[PDB]
């Protein structure tokens, strides 16, 4: 991967590749499987931005079929500790933690382009019998947590999430808004 | 992959790579498979040149075979959005998602050169319960129809006519993207145009 | 005879037992429905005891060993030992109703099918899903005596049933224990 | 494996595999990791013997480190099934569903040899998959599983559900005397003047 | 991993990668398995932000599911050893090892988001003679004990605690490791903090 | 063990079987439950055809599992009849404790025999609560076997102890000197 | 060592080479030829630069290659300035060697360190000649670490050798009192 | 390998394999590596021959390039044990362990024939702790040592001649062998034999 | 491998990795095996150092098993072409070719640390393939090579070719003091004091 490398100005004309220069614009990118080290890159950002500016709203771009819940939380707490509103686009595709992630950011500020591929479910995956209940146990939990926290942001009731995320669910970008996934479809530069 | 360094003048004179070079000139590149990597740097460009000046011509070169349908729909609504005119030209191949980029150029800023090669298909995959092989059957369904349509608004015909000519591949040479719809003109040499 | 299995498998043939252990292939099904006809020329009269201890495997497979089980006129009587699961459990709740047996401690699981091109060959792939989903769910049903509903039910995930619970749902009839007739 | 062959005469001199030979005696062989097809082997042989002669006592020697539940579980069933005494012996070890299986013979006819291993512990799965409903599924159905055995086990022993739970938690080592005392086995052997 | 680059303007306007800015600010991260490396890396850190001001506090994000002890012993005393006190901040999950540092933070400045994960466990070792094993037994042993004892007094509580709720993984939401004495605070947002 | 060759009595046998049929059994190569419980069925066939003739064990073993190795002991001390043990090229490990084990007298080796004790040695587990129980266990075993072979050489358990801290290897006149064998045989002149 | 950060002094610098510039080096895990040979190259700057001033030698190693080790000891030796070292994490095998090694008084642990100490262990040759030249080469290192471990410790070589035999884990402590270090740190106070 | 079935006649007619048929006429053969099951191969087919008849020769046909020498020595004690002298004949090789057997046997009936190859040389392994390896080389000396004494022996000549001599590969004519004192005679074809 | 980067001051302060610093105090270092590739940046730097200063003495530091053996002689004849003196230094090991450029540095100036290591033998190979005909030229050529070699170590050892040829018939440890006695190395270093 070559990223492109851009000229600014701004007294003194810096170079510099084409996704720190969109960092400028307060754009964010969530891209691919989440990870440890994938997350907390957001998580680097999502804090700089905060430091450069607590008022200006940061605009979050999720094209991900999901990954570590572990690793998804630490983006999700990030972006309700920050000051900032954290706006979140879909582009693409946000599936598992990636919709959950997308329908996180601030209410009003949730959007979708026309032909995004939006996917909830529930979770996905040894020892001796005591680890294997202790682990399902938690395994429960945290289905329990993302349901409920899934029922807040779409302003729904827990036993419509439960039921909707029980086997895979898709939904185009109309089906999301209608959900309360996102708050609005993007088309062009009109909204 | 060594990319060549070059240089620019015009009160100061930097050195790119020939690629970043070729981006200021607002020329952008999909070339090979689109993944999400290479799609997420497309939009990149594509969003950089649009706030450069939202109101030049974007020239989206593509040599490309397909890839993941979401990542190549993250670069069309991408390219639908954003208010420059975000014109296409086929230099080697376009086929599947990379034709469908293609054909999703500004209409009347399509473009091949001559021995281009364009080809069109329905989806084709490479899972478990029966319950949840159902919701992605059907799901399969719903985008290739979608997929459809969308290539028949870009080519100006029936729904009908995409649900054959995609039922399995369907190589095209320059001229025939052309009465397909699929392109505009068929870009011979620079002197004509 | 021998046919792949031991002289001990050879001599309990004699005294018309026929074993599937192990997952369900063309192979260990036809070997099965050689069995059944084979006894059934032996005597078509006389009970064959079809002895099950399978996690299943290959519906067409068993299928096979479901139709010669209904085709010959002796009876064959199931009896579940160690587990009877997907397949096997069919193959066990298909024995003649009031010579369906399991043993205290076996393990019977049913559920709906599990699976390991263009668009178009996986509509059709997925429709033919469904017609087998539905298929083994109504015959289910009939060996069970219960509603179709009820087996759509029961089998959207694993069921582990003990067998006392296989006797309650219908499929099987008694828990075998030492010598009791 | 070669295994060897052997006469049997007397009013007609045959020739056995020796394992055949013991086979004629009674003698069942459980060795090595139980599996479906290891079991069911046996479980073919207690059948033949009952069948054979449905009074006498079966005498079934294990030495095996355990193996698949299913498996074993088909061949309990099968030795409180049939109408014989199955009395069992520990040579070498008897691991986890091995030593399940020696101690469910016949009260009174559960062997060990001197030097044998026993060791009882909880299940343990390689592993896991699917969705949570399915992990819960599962989870739920091993808990049965771990409770049947430990049930089971305690009648074996004469113990409290409560002390197989405890005993099990962690791999548990014992020597012949130390699994007679735990009441796995009845007697120790050690040679034929006993 | 392409970290993404940023300006800072103070006498002089210069270019950082995003985790040099961060670390401009006291801000350390121990994110994935701990390695030796990736925990010299942090030791590394803690030892240039005492130097640059030894009396500002150090905060130190966690978001790891655990490795080498060892490894974590030299990040461990190396934040004993130095004056700043380290803060420590659970993002995402803080497992074994990384539970450990994360107790290992200055009272009253350790802290998890509300959706952390915190889980504690015995040691487990991955992978010669009856005298070599039992040298390598005893010596986990003593491992074991001093891990205990080590977060007996990170918690309060007793070792026999410990050793006890250490046996099987011992999962906690941020809220049950702050009433188990091993975080003080959950920060919500900028609620007071 | 290619083609096992026949040869006739009265009627055919594989050789081994043969041999067999004169109360001469093998062990040779690694010890494993399958090659160790066909010791143990040689040895109960043999004893039943007749309980008071000696058996003759011919021991080629670098050894193997303890467990497979206890197994053809208590066998061999669980039966009438004396089963004298004979060394041949090697008994190594488990090898070298079953060949001590024949019947004391009748225990042999040849002269350019190859015989070697030690201590267990493990290959390469999980939580340190199992790893504690196994370690225990291992080390139950390693003073297990030392007081048995003490036993078996009339010698201080300490002794054995101390000298099978590390591989030791013993020519056929040490392991005789040792209380491991008897006699060293050559010819039939004896 | 995913991206080495960068801080600021008039310069940049990534952090290991602003840590070099104040005579702090690292040792961290295996000793390889390119590990332990940039240590040599740093310890020959830092001499350079100051000739006089001590140098701190950080060791988190689990040890490795014994050539490779002898390199770092003799540059360590050899240069004019005192090099300090300071054990976190662990020093083991060849890196408790280079541990020991560090200017007597000037050799730390930290409170949680481990330290471990053990004769010559090799993985797994041809001709029973080169076999023999081989393991005679073998003892002449064991026998030579042995000896300036002992000279490093202030022990007698008998001791060494008895305390080396097996893997002999030391804590902090037990690593101040056999010799081996001098001081525990913790905190600034001190 | 599909070994061909002969039948003989006397008293009764009966089928062998050819292996088992050659047997029958006290002959023996090591074919290939000398490895421990193979090596009991040939000692039980000693044991068989010597109880057939102690008195008649053994004819031990050798074509092996060596292999273990426990499992060598194995054979080497059972035919220095038994009563019948062990003929042997090398055909088409005798190397390291299978020219040790070639020439331990009977003197006065160590043959080759014209064209076998006949090597000779030390020992040669394939593949812990300096103690355990200092053991193990001090066991290999005395092995080296036995071997070449019992060589020179079977030889006669000096161990300091063998010492020197398998020092390396030593390849050797039938009628180098022959000279060397490790076969008697060389068989041409039914001379006077 | 992160090397680490350094500052040169006064008249100008400039930053280099840190080799490339070791470079300019004419201090080359052959680390690990002789690859072509690593053995030319060996001569690339002799000859980069002859360019700056053909008088001043050039410092060879080796810490190297061996390797190639054309690619060896490469540094070799370059050693010996150049103006300057290499003066080597061998720290850790210096075996086979290794120990071979190690004793081809200019006489006087050839040394080794106290702990080193010093290791030589003859050529071996790994292996072979064709006809008879090209397995005896490649023979003929290895026992040229391998004479050219004993000859070559004889001279820098002041030894008859007879001597070398025995002392590498098999591996042939030396400690330092036995390397300054073959006649491998001048001095053996122990600190700067000296
Ligand atoms: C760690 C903490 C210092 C921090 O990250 N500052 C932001 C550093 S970036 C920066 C700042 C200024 C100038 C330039 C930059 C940049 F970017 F250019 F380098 P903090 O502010 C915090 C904690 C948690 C989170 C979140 F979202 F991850 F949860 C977010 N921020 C903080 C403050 C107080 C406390 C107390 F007192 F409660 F302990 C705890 N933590
Ligand atoms: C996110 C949004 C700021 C954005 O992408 N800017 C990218 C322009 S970067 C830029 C800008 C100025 C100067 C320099 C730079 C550069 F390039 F050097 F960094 P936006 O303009 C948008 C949305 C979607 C897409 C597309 F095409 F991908 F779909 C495209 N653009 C936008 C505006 C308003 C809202 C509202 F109203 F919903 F909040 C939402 N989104
Ligand atoms: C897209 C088009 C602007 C283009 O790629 N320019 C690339 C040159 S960048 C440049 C320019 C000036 C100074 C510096 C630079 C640089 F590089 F240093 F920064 P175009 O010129 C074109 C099309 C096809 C091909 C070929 F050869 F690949 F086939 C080639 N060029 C073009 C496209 C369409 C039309 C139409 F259809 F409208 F007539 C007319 N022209
Ligand atoms: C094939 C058929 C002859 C058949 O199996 N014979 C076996 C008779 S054994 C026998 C008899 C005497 C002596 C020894 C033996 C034995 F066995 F010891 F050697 P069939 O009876 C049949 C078909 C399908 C199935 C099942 F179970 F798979 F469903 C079962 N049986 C049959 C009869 C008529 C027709 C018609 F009418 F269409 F022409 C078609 N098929
Ligand atoms: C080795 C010691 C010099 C050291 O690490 N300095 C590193 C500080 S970097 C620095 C400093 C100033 C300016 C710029 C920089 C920078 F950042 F730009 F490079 P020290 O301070 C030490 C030891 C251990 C630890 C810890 F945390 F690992 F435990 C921590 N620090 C030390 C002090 C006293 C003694 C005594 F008393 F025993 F002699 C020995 N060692
Ligand atoms: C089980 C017992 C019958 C048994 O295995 N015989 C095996 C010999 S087969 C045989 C027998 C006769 C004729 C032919 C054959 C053959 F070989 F041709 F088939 P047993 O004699 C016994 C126990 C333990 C061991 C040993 F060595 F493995 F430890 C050995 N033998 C025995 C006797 C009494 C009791 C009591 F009274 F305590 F219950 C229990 N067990
Ligand atoms: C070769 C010798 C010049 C050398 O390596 N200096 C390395 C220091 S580089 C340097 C120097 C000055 C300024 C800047 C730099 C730097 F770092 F920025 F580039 P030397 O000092 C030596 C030998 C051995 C070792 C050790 F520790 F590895 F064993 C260490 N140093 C030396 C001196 C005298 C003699 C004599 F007289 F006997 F020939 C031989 N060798
Ligand atoms: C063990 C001993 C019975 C033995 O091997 N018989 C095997 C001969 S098979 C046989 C025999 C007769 C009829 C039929 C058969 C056949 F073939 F059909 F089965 P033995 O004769 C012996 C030991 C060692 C070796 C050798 F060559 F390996 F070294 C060789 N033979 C023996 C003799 C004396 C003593 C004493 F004196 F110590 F008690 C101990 N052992």
């Amino acid at each position: 991967l070559v990223p492109t490398v851009i000229e600014q100005s701004g007294r003194g004309e810096r170079a510099f590749d084409i996704y720190s220069r969109l960092l400028k614009e307060r754009i964010v990118f969530l891209v691919g499987p989440v990870t440890d080290e994938s997350a907390n890159l957001v998580v680097a950002q999502l804090l700089f931005l905060e430091s450069e500016n607590p008022d200006k709203d940061i605009f979050f771009y999720i094209n991900s079929p999901g990954g570590s819940v572990t690793a998804g939380m630490s983006i999700y707490d990030t972006m309700n500790f920050i000051k900032p509103d954290v706006s979140t686009l879909c582009l693409g595709q946000a599936a598992s933690m990636g919709a959950f992630l997308l329908s996180a950011g601030e209410k009003g500020k949730r959007f979708a382009l026309p032909n995004s591929r939006i996917m909830i479910h529930q979770p996905l995956i040894g020892g001796q019998a005591s680890d294997i209940e202790i682990h399902a146990r938690e395994l429960l939990k945290i289905k329990e947590k993302l349901n409920r926290l899934m029922a807040k942001h779409c302003d729904r009731d827990l036993a419509d999430l439960e039921r909707d995320t029980d086997r895979d669910n898709f939904m185009s970008a109309e089906e999301a808004k209608e959900y309360g996934l996102i708050d609005q479809i993007l088309e062009n530069r009109a909204s």
